[PDB]
């Protein structure tokens, strides 16, 4: 009942644009348990054990990031609504299978 469920988000421009993929899919599909930024950097001078276990298996690359939705139904929403046009790129959501995606490039729209 609310099994945290891991999803790969992939296709955005570079690692400095990861935040938009996370924010956009979180707003569509539901809470993402990782604490990654949802906004660009700002200028300046609790998890269950199941959620925490999956959050701590962190993975990302230049154009993809693994996220943990708090339930399978939320993960399902993300995959169903994939792909999403985000900041000029097609960002896909796919269920995580314990490995990095075999498609790990930017996908410009």
């Amino acid at each position: 009942p609310h099994m945290p469920t891991e999803v790969i988000l992939r296709g955005y421009r570079n690692a400095q644009h990861q935040y938009a993929a996370i924010n956009h899919y979180e707003q569509i599909a539901g809470r993402i348990c990782e604490d990654y930024p949802r906004e660009p950097p700002v200028e300046s001078r609790a998890l269950t054990p199941e959620e925490r276990a999956k959050v701590n298996r962190a993975m990302s690359g230049e154009h993809w990031v693994k996220v943990t939705f708090e339930s399978a139904e939320a993960a399902d929403k993300a995959v169903y609504s994939s792909p999403q046009l985000i900041q000029g790129h097609l960002v896909y959501a796919e269920y995580y299978k314990g490995v990095p995606p075999a498609q790990d490039e930017a996908i410009p729209d």
